[PDB]
C-alpha cells in the first residue's frame, strides 16, 4: 500500500508526540489503504548554528517514541547520526532513517542494515539519481531487505533546492521511492509538489507536521499544520488512483 | 477554463508533413471538445548549434504552409519569430506569436509581436528565474498584448542538462497563463516526457506544448524529443484525466 | 599583445565617451604592451524592465563612437542585436560584439561575419564551454577570420552567475579568449577574478569603466571606476608576465 | 604569512607508500623554507561510492604509519575523522584534524575535533554556500578550536560535476584561514588541476591541499586526480611565484 511517513520534525516532548500520534492514528483508521509510519528526530545533529535546539537526547527520544507505538500501535521511524546509535534505535524504530548529508557514510549504512530493520536513505543534495544504486548495494551487502530512497531535492545554486522529478523513475529501478514534501522546498509549494510526486509515481510521501508550525523548535517555516494533513492525504490518494494507470513499468 | 494543447511538428519540413499532422490534430480536436488546440510549427530553426543543421524553407513558404493548415482544417496557428520584422508577416496567419527562449529578453522582438494584436507566448529562457518573468509580461502589456502566455521549458542545471523547477508554474501564474513544454524540458542542450507532463498537470498549468512527428526518427530537428504522432491521443487523454482529479486542489492565485 | 577592451557600458552621451576615451588613450600610450579597444553600447536591447534606459539610438551612437576613433585613434567595438545592424555598425566598429543571449542566433553571427570585421561572441550563460566550437565554425563559414569568445559566467541557480575557469583553456582550442571582468560577477569580486583569469591564461580582458559608476545609467553596481583602471591593468600585466611561463600549450 | 602546503597520498595504502612520499615532502620542505608543509593521508575512506572500493587498513595501523612519518621526517601531520570517537586517538599524532566535506555540518564531529586542542580544517561541503561557513567557524570556536581552516573543494554544479566559485576565497577569509583543494575540486562525483591552482593563488588563499602519489595510475583511491609526486616540486615553485607577484594586490579583509 501507499506509505505516508509523518510526525513533528523534532521530539520537542513526548507530549507533542502524543498529540500528533493521536491524529496520525485517526487517519490510520480512516485510510486503511495507507501504511502510516510515525516520524520524529531525537536529535537535530546537523543544525547550521551551535545556538539552536537539538533535542532532549537519544534516551528521552527513544522513550517518547516507544510511548507512541505502545499507545497507538503505529510503526516508528527516526534518524541516526553515528554507527553506535543504530542498535539502541532499532529497539523501537521499524524504519531507520539515514540523513541526507550522511547517505555515503558506509559504516552508518552498514550499522543500520545490521539491525535487521528497514532502512530509508535520504538522497544527498549532492547526489545524482543514478548514483543511489551504489547506496542500495551497500545496504543489501549489509543485510538490509526493506530499502527506501527518499527524494528531498538537489543543490541548485546557493541556498536553494530543486526537485528533479526524473529522479523518481530512475531510483525506482533499485528501491522503493519516497518523496519528502517538506524538506524539498526548504510552504506554498508543499502541496503542488506532492501532487506532482504522485502524478509521476512514488511508493510513499514523507511530511513533517506540527500542531502549530510557527511555534515549532525546528522547520517552523516548512512543517505542515496538523489540521491540513487529512486533506492532503485524501488528495494524493485520489490523484494516485487515476495516475497509477500510467506509471511506467519498472 | 478550456485547457490548451499546442502541438505540431518542430519544423516545417514540408507542407505535406504539416497537413498529415494537422489531420490528426483536427481529429483529436473533434474528440476532445473540452480542449483548445493550436497547431505549431517553425518556419525557421534560427538557433541550431551547428551551421550544418536543417533550418527550414523560408518564412514565405512556411507562412503559406501554415495558412493551408488553418484553411484546410480550421485550426488556430502559432509559430515563432526571430527578428522584429517577422512579426508583421507572421501575424497574418499566426493566432499566437511565439518568442524563442534565448530571445525572451529582446525588447524590440517582444514589442514587435505585441503590436500585431495577436496573442504572444514567451518561452522562459533557461537562464531566467520564475519571478523575473513578471517584467517580461509588463513589456508585452506595455506593447499592447492582451493575451499573454509564459512557457516553462526547463532551466540550466550544470552543463548540457535542464531541470524543471515546478515551483515556476504557480509563480508565473501570478501574471500570465502558463504553458508546460513537455518535449523541450527533457532535451539535453524521451522516457521522461510523459512522467514530467503528468507532474505539470497535477501541479496545475493552463496548457501543454508538445512537438509531434509521424516518425520522429526521421525528423530534421529534435529527432530525439518529438513525440510520435500515434501517441498524442493517449497522452492528451491522460493529462485531461489527471487534470480533472487534481483540479479541485489547484491553489488560487 | 594582450587585449584590453574597456569603456562605459552605454553611450550616455558622446561627451561621456570622450572623457573615458581620453583616459584609455593615456593608458594606451603608457602600456604599448597592450592593444586597447574602446567599447560602448548604442542600445541596451535586453533590459529586464521596459522602463529602463536603453540609449540614444544607433545613429547617435555610431556618430559618438566615430568621434572617439577620430579624436584618439582607438579601435572600436560595440554590440549588435539584429542582423540589419551589422553593416552600419561595421563602418566604425573594428570588433563587432555579439550579446550573450544571442550567441546562437545564426543570422546575427553570419551578418557580423559578412562585414569582414573581427567578431567577439559573449558566451551565453546557458552554453557549455565545448559547445562554443560550433559558434566559431558558424563564424568561419560566414567569412570571419578574427574570432573571440568571451567568458562572462554561467547560470548557477537563480540570479547568480559562477565563473568556471576551466572554460578558458577549453575555448582556447578554437578561438582567442577574453575574460569579461564586470558582467561575470553581476564589485568586490571584480579584481580577484580578473587576477584569476590572467593566472589561468587568456588573450584579453573586458571591463566596463565609468567616471562615476553610481551615476551611470547602466551597470551602476558593476562598472569599474575610471581611476582604478590603470592599477588593475598594471597588476594583470605583472601577473601575466610571471604566470605565462606556465600557460598550457593549446 | 608562511604559505601552507598540505600534501600526501590520498589513502594510507601502506606505511611504505607514506615514507616514500614523506621523503620527498621533507626534501621540498628544506628547499621551500618559506612554506609550512603538512603531510596528509587518510586511514579510512569512509565514504566511497562503492562497497567494493578500497577503504584502508584501520585507524590503529594508519595512526602508527603517520606517527612514523612525523618521527622519521619531522613533518606536521593531518588526517580526517569520520565519527566523534576518532578525534581523541587521532589527536595523538595529527597536528590538524580534517573534517570531511559531507560531514561539515555534523555538530558532534566538529565539537570532538575542537576539544582536542589541535587545529581543525573543515572541507566546505559541496552543498554549502560560502557565507554559510561562518556558522561552521562559530561551532568550532564554541568547541575550543583556536586554529581553524576552511577548505574550498568545489560546489555541486548539475550532476556529476563540481565548479569552483573563486568568490568563496575572499568570503571565507572573513572568518578563517582558507585552503584550496587542488585535486578534489576537479573531480567528477587532471588537465585542470594546474590552471585552477594558479587561479587560487592569484585570487589569494592561505594554503593549498594536494593529493600526490608516486604512481597515480596505481592508486587505490582517486587514481584519476592524484598528482604524480615528481610534479609536486614544479607546481609548488609555480604557485609561490604567482603568489609573490599577485600578493601586493590581495585585498584586506
Amino acid at each position: 500500500k501507499f506509505l505516508v511517513i509523518a510526525g513533528p520534525c523534532a521530539i520537542e516532548s513526548e507530549e507533542l508526540l502524543l498529540k500528533v500520534g493521536e491524529e496520525i492514528k485517526r487517519l490510520s483508521e480512516k485510510f486503511k489503504e495507507v501504511e502510516f509510519v510515525f516520524k520524529s528526530s531525537f536529535d537535530k545533529a546537523n543544525r547550521s548554528s551551535i545556538h539552536s535546539f537539538r533535542g532532549h537526547g537519544l534516551e528521552y527520544g527513544v522513550k517518547a517514541l516507544r510511548k507512541v507505538k505502545e499507545e497507538f500501535g503505529l510503526k516508528i521511524t527516526t534518524d541516526i547520526h553515528e554507527s553506535w546509535q543504530a542498535e539502541p534505535v532499532a529497539e523501537v524504530a521499524d524504519i531507520i532513517q539515514i540523513p541526507a548529508f550522511l547517505c555515503r557514510q558506509t559504516d552508518l549504512l552498514l550499522a543500520a542494515a545490521k539491525t535487521g530493520r528497514a532502512v530509508n536513505v535520504k538522497k544527498g543534495q549532492f547526489l545524482a539519481p543514478w548514483d543511489t544504486k551504489n547506496v542500495v548495494e551497500k545496504l543489501k551487502f549489509g543485510g538490509a531487505k526493506e530499502i527506501y530512497l527518499t527524494e528531498r531535492g538537489t543543490t541548485f545554486g546557493y541556498n536553494n533546492l530543486v526537485v528533479d522529478f526524473r529522479s523518481l523513475p530512475i531510483m525506482k529501478q533499485w528501491a522503493k521511492v519516497i518523496y519528502d514534501a517538506t524538506h524539498s522546498v526548504q510552504r506554498e509549494f508543499i502541496f503542488p509538489l506532492i501532487r506532482a510526486a504522485v502524478a509521476v509515481g512514488c511508493d510513499g510521501v514523507f511530511m513533517e507536521t506540527h500542531p502549530e508550525p510557527e511555534k515549532a523548535l525546528s522547520d517552523a517555516s516548512t512543517q505542515l499544520p496538523l489540521s491540513q494533513l487529512e486533506g492532503i492525504i485524501e488528495a494524493i490518494l485520489e490523484i494516485r488512483e487515476v495516475a497509477s494507470k500510467y506509471y511506467e513499468t519498472i
